[PDB]
């Protein structure tokens, strides 16, 4: 993608599994990332959710160079520049818009947009894109929906999202069309808020070895 | 927003019920607002359905200002300039276009227009709006889907329409990001034509009495 | 639109159903082609999945004239205008774009694009555009959305495709929103290198005399 160094694609092959995070407290950024990076995760989302989000995704970036640090939830142009000076590697949306996706591609940073609709797909398509998120996946009909939305594009390729769970993220990572796929549950809110890392860890071990075929 | 004296959020806070009206008889239009407000609903949505739909809305708003009338079905800048400048106090769309979106904006009323996916609500609060309507709200996956979709926008306020009733309806309302529903149940094409306005007065006041939470 | 001849309405009008082709082989193209004519099935869409699509579009439109010839799955002006020249009498899409929207009405062939939305469906009306393609139905909300969509817009007409069969081709059918059906079932993979045309024939033939109603 011409302006992007990092291709979206490398970003959502890195690993089977990308954790869409949501950080409260900012002292929990860092020790939550390398926990994950421990676990074998290295692509960690951290959603514009929350007031520190930005600060966390700084902080990680400056302190745990083993772990590719983006930013999640970004919804438009401002929230784009503010990710990218603060650091972020790459941008996620759960959407699309001209505005973000014109500011994404003359943008320094890959942007991997959420779409629900072929006609969203093409729009994106239009822009140059090939890597998209596939969003909410299961409210968007989950692997039977992505299958027919996927079908008449062939080198597309997507990340779903969205009711993804160690239940059913296999039905999704056996998908042709799918490198990877987003889930919440490797960074529980409770165990996060606890200072619980070692359980983080483990969580995302067995989210990559649960992964493997 | 800006060029709006009455808030979209105002519309929708106004009641739990927004009846989504098809009046095929101008002369019926008057009769039929009074029997809602009697029934303590009087935020009516009368549809661009109809011949006489633009002059329903004049009628009322001339007859009955003590209700809150606004037109429906609006798809374009010409409509939306139509129903203004007939009187409509509000108007709502099936969905979105930047055309409509822009013109709305620049006009003197809210505009609650509806959305299906993340990429249309992104589209709409690039314009600013943070009130939508969930069209169709059952054939696009019902309470499971909007709380997908709600999910990343904390913010963001809904009204569902399209397929709610009394059996669903409090599913809805219940949602801590619906603020009201819309429903054609309240004026039953029978009654209105056959000017059955105690019936239409009746149904009003038990929809209102059955979405208490 | 000002510019077609044959109109969309047309397309969708001349027959129940409209195979989807992927046609892997040239030559494979004019004996599948004659087989599905033989049947009763005059509209072929041709998607351009395959390096010899546009060939077979070609092939076809010269060795069986009275096949009425298109393209689906066009996603930009460039993949139009090519199959324009290369003889398609109509040209099929996923989903919409403006680009493609304005490059169709511009071209000479009539253009019939597949929404999923009422906010899509929005756009290609602000083209002009009558009728549309419902892709993918079943995802979409099959027959009910379908359904829902008629309330605020009774004019406009569908061609659904996706997860159709003749198992529920006919509840879509029956919709007077429904002019047609979009189906994959009518050339079977296997049976076209097996060279079973004749199969594809009884397939055919059942498909037209499953649809009278």
């Amino acid at each position: 993608m011409k302006n992007w160094k990092t291709s979206a694609e490398s970003i959502l092959t890195t690993g089977p599994v990308v954790p869409v995070i949501v950080v409260k407290k900012l002292e929990h950024a860092v020790p939550m990332a390398k926990a994950l990076v421990a676990g074998g995760v290295r692509v960690l989302e951290v959603t514009l959710r929350t007031e520190c989000a930005v600060d966390a995704i700084r902080a990680i970036a400056k302190e745990v160079p083993e772990a590719i640090v983006g930013a999640g939830t970004v919804l438009n142009p401002q929230q784009l520049a503010e990710v990218t000076e603060a650091g972020a590697q790459f941008a996620i949306s759960p959407g699309l818009t001209e505005p973000l996706l014109k500011a994404a591609t003359e943008g320094t940073i890959p942007l991997i947009p959420g779409i629900s609709t072929v006609s969203e797909l093409m729009l994106g398509m239009d822009y140059g894109l090939k890597e998209f998120k596939f969003f909410p996946a299961e409210a968007n009909g989950g692997v039977k929906a992505l299958q027919a939305i996927a079908g008449p594009f062939s080198q597309v390729r997507f990340c779903p999202t969205g009711g993804i769970s160690p239940a059913n993220y296999r039905d999704y990572l056996a998908l042709k069309s799918v490198l990877c796929i987003g889930g919440s549950w490797l960074v529980p809110a409770d165990a996060l808020e606890a200072g619980d890392y070692d359980r983080i860890t483990k969580l995302a071990r067995e989210a990559v070895e649960g992964a493997k075929l």
